[PDB]
């Protein structure tokens, strides 16, 4: 109890995840505002969603490479800039000229793309960098959702066509889909970027939009952008086409970062605390021995190590906690609030049955299983759990959409904390609009009260024949998700 989560998540979720993110050991603070340390449980999600994103652009023959921390004003220029930071001395001395640190990575890199591209023979040119980058603002930092310094990686590609880069574009939100999904057992929403929201520079923004149903907020969890010519412009990055013609690159960039973990956590995280998809958990499973007097403990011991050596030999890490000084109680309430997706009890009555019983931390449920049928007992579970994870998830994000022809019902679901599907002109002006008004009728969290446009869906509902804009009165185009948002 006292060691463990003492505030609930649906009653102070604010409390709830910061005690969950420092007591299963993901994150530690830190004395700058806005920067927080991965600690190795975090940092090993990082890797795990790493080596799947990797494995998947380079079929798509996307490469990594290394750009400079620094741009000059010079190239920034050429293009944030309260949120960039600056540096301007070494030591006591100051420096030449002051030079910023990336928020992002366009102005850098497409600084050299003109001498890399000077012909259609050098299209497409698809890189990548894994890296991190810095956006100085003042608002409220949250660990992995909203900080200072973050991790990312940022994909950057040049096209001969608009087709072949817009193509790119809806494959990387697919790989972002997956990413999500089959490692974070976290779904998303694929949509558009309103004009207002879009990323600046952009033709359009495509986006994976995902919502935590407990406090009623979206937020972005990945980003795709289509930049037509607009950089190719200003960078005047020209090849010269089939029929000696000077054209512009199409191009494209996409990122996501290290929040994709803060959405996970704030999904699955329960009142015992953090609870990890098995793929992106270390120890898949922990084994805590029970001792109930017996006195004899190297027979428990030698059954759990057996235990140990059946998974580590099938290549399932895990770990046997077999610390003297620790009541088995103890040790449940750790594992659990570190989210290890299976603990292995093994006491007397289950030495004497060749048993041990299987705990998965999703639900709690407890099963008895024969010592030789262990190893393929796990593998299902493990598959399960993530299974049931994602369909938990998928079910909370669909319940939390109400559809709306009228701004008289939108105030309503937002209490409720929902989204709204609403009928929309798409005029950028109303954004602003809309924000005002819904900031204006809320009164209750920290969090701004404004609602905005999240993302026109790509799966579109009909749009009756006179639906009108539920805003403006004018004729509705499409139906666009708002909400709260991080
Ligand atoms: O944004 C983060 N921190 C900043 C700095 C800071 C400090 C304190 C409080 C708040 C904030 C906000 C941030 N922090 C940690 C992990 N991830 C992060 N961001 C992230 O995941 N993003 C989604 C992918 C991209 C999204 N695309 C766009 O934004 C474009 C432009 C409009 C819509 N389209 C990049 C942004
Ligand atoms: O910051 C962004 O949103 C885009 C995509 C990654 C690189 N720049």
């Amino acid at each position: 109890n006292i060691l463990g989560i003492t505030s609930k998540k649906i009653e102070n979720f604010s409390d709830w995840y910061t005690q969950v993110i420092v007591k299963s050991e993901l994150i530690e603070y830190y004395d700058i505002s806005g920067c927080y340390i991965l600690r190795p449980a975090a940092y090993y999600i990082w890797e795990c969603v790493q080596a799947f994103f990797n494995k998947e652009i380079k079929k798509l023959n996307v490469e990594n490479s290394y750009f400079p921390l620094f741009v000059t004003k010079n190239k920034l220029e050429k293009e944030f800039s309260p949120e960039v930071a600056w540096v301007t001395k070494y030591g006591d001395s100051n420096l030449p000229e002051e030079i910023a640190i990336r928020p992002t990575s366009e102005t850098i890199m497409y600084s050299v793309f003109p001498k890399w591209i000077r012909s259609y023979r050098d299209l497409p040119l698809k890189l990548n960098q894994w890296n991190t980058v810095v956006r100085w603002e003042f608002k409220q930092p949250t660990p992995f959702i909203r900080t200072r310094e973050f991790l990312w990686q940022e994909g950057h590609t040049a096209h001969k066509n608009e087709e072949e880069a817009v193509k790119l574009v809806f494959d990387i939100l697919d790989l972002y889909r997956r990413w999500y999904e089959e490692y974070l057992a976290v779904p998303i929403i694929k949509g558009i970027k309103s004009e207002g929201e879009k990323f600046g520079g952009a033709n359009f923004t495509s986006t994976a939009e995902a919502f935590i149903s407990e406090n009623g907020r979206a937020i972005q969890a990945a980003t795709s952008h289509y930049l037509g010519t607009n950089f190719a412009k200003m960078f005047k990055i020209e090849f010269e086409d089939e029929n000696e013609v000077k054209q512009y690159v199409h191009q494209t960039s996409w990122g996501c970062t290290t929040r994709s973990i803060g959405i996970m956590i704030m999904t699955h995280g329960d009142d015992k605390g953090l609870v990890l998809p098995p793929n992106v958990s270390k120890y898949k499973v922990v084994i805590v021995p029970i001792f109930y007097k017996t006195t004899d403990e190297n027979a428990i011991h030698s059954y759990c190590k057996d235990i140990e050596k059946i998974l580590k030999n099938a290549q399932i890490n895990c770990v046997y906690d077999d610390r003297a000084s620790y009541s088995p109680g103890y040790k449940f309430n750790h594992w659990e609030l570190r989210g290890i997706p299976i603990r292995i009890e093994v006491g007397p009555k289950d030495l004497q049955n060749n048993s041990c019983v299987i705990v998965r931390r999703d639900n709690n449920e407890k099963c008895n299983v024969k010592k030789e049928s262990v190893l393929l007992e796990t593998q299902q579970m493990l598959v399960d759990i993530h299974k049931n994870l994602f369909l938990k998830a998928k079910k909370k994000l669909d319940d939390s959409i109400v559809q709306v022809t009228s701004f008289s019902e939108v105030m309503n679901a937002l209490n409720k904390k929902k989204m709204v599907l609403a009928p929309w002109c798409e005029d950028i002006a109303t954004e602003e609009e809309i924000k005002k008004e819904t900031q204006r009728l809320s009164l209750n969290t920290t969090l701004s009260g404004a609602m905005k446009p999240l993302c026109i869906p790509l799966d579109q509902p009909p749009m009756p024949p006179n639906m009108k804009c539920f805003w403006s009165g004018k004729p509705a185009k499409r139906w666009c998700l708002f909400g709260r948002s991080y």
